[PDB]
């Protein structure tokens, strides 16, 4: 249950003394909107809960973020400004060579190490999209999670929908929230390669030659032979935490 997961986060933040840090972030939100939580603390709290985070990080991390937004930051949160990053650190004691990654790892939180070989420019990605209702001209915000734009079906202000009422929504970029994104390709230390997606506070940190360890969610991306959809995919890592060394 989502409610049960949120309840577990609520007790955790309090028990392990994160409330003070969160309240400090509160003073600087939304300019500051990231909290790092120690996996060592999570394990000490409830090792089943800790293990579940490794298996279903998107669901568990999102739940934690909701608790922070609803219970701690609410008076600084709006329909537009509702972004928060809950990140996990201190996973080093709890790792895969790039060549050892398999399909069984997809959707889970793993750690990968390598040398940075390439990076893209830092570019903006739509994160919280403002949509204007053709009827009442009110704004419905929709969080974006995919490469393709997710549009609303029903208006949050007047309750009409595209299907039954034939209304349409107009994207309003200037009223939307964007985040920085950067893709970084790493290679095994002599070798296979994998791409890491770094977003928001993690974008713009990695450069060619850097030795990195990245904790992230293993994702899949579809191969395309120009237009045509293939069943062949490749894996990439969505970064949750990044560490460098020389
Ligand atoms: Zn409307």
């Amino acid at each position: 249950s989502e409610d049960r997961i949120k309840d577990l986060w609520r007790d955790f933040f309090r028990l392990y003394g994160y409330s003070d840090e969160i309240n400090r972030i509160h003073q600087e939100y939304p300019e500051v909107r990231t909290l790092y939580v120690s996996f060592r603390d999570l394990e000490d709290y409830n090792w089943q809960f800790a293990g579940s985070i490794l298996v279903s990080p998107e669901i568990y991390i999102r739940a934690g973020e909701e608790v922070i937004l609803q219970d701690y930051l609410l008076d600084r949160v709006t329909q537009r400004f509702n972004i928060f990053n809950l990140r996990i650190k201190d996973l080093e004691e709890k790792a895969y060579r790039i060549r050892d990654i398999r399909s069984a790892n997809i959707g889970t939180l793993i750690s990968v190490s390598g040398i940075v070989r390439k990076n893209t420019e830092v570019f903006p990605k739509l994160k919280n999209a403002a949509f204007e209702c053709s009827s009442c001209h009110g704004l419905t915000y929709v969080e974006q999670t995919e490469n393709r734009l997710s549009e609303p079906q029903v208006c949050d202000h007047c309750g009409l929908s595209r299907g039954k009422d034939k209304i349409f929504f107009k994207l309003r970029p200037n009223l939307s929230e964007f985040i920085d994104v950067q893709k970084v390709e790493i290679q095994e230390d002599p070798p296979q390669r994998i791409t890491i997606i770094t977003e928001d506070d993690l974008a713009g940190l990695l450069y060619p030659g850097n030795r990195v360890i990245v904790d992230g969610i293993l994702r899949t991306e579809q191969r395309r032979q120009g237009n045509i959809p293939l069943t062949e995919f490749f894996t990439y890592l969505y970064a949750i935490n990044v560490r460098k060394d020389v």
